[PDB]
RNA sequence: UUGCACUACGAGUAAAGAUGCUCGUUACGCGCGGCAGGACGAAAAGACCCCGGGACCUUCACUACAACUUGGUAUUGAUGU
């Protein structure tokens, strides 16, 4: 899955932009702590 | 317990140890109290032995499995070297 990053992460990038992590880092530590949301149709609104 | 029954003995004979067959011998019929030699007495389809089956036990019999244990992979991520 891919995430689209509200927060800044450090060697991760920046807001807005969608980057891919292996799946264990985004469900537990990017999604709970609000860093990242699922890409599915923020596109649209970032675009 | 019981196939019967007016169920002797000897020497024989016979599935090789005979009340019941042979040849002899002995013995009136029926009870009662006793004895325990025989009726291969009774009792338990011999525990021995063998054959077939079983059971449980053992183990460096076989094949499995539990348990224990190994690594891979999922859960499972980040940063450096
Ligand atoms: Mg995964
Ligand atoms: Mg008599
Ligand atoms: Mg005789
Ligand atoms: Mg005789
Ligand atoms: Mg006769
Ligand atoms: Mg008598
Ligand atoms: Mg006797
Ligand atoms: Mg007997
Ligand atoms: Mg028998
Ligand atoms: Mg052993
Ligand atoms: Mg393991």
């Amino acid at each position: 899955m891919k995430l689209i990053l509200t927060a800044d992460v450090d060697h991760l990038g920046s807001i807005g932009d969608t980057v891919e992590v292996k799946d264990g880092y985004g469900r537990n530590f990017l999604l709970p702590r609000g860093l990242a949301i699922v890409a599915s149709r923020g596109a649209q609104k970032q675009a």
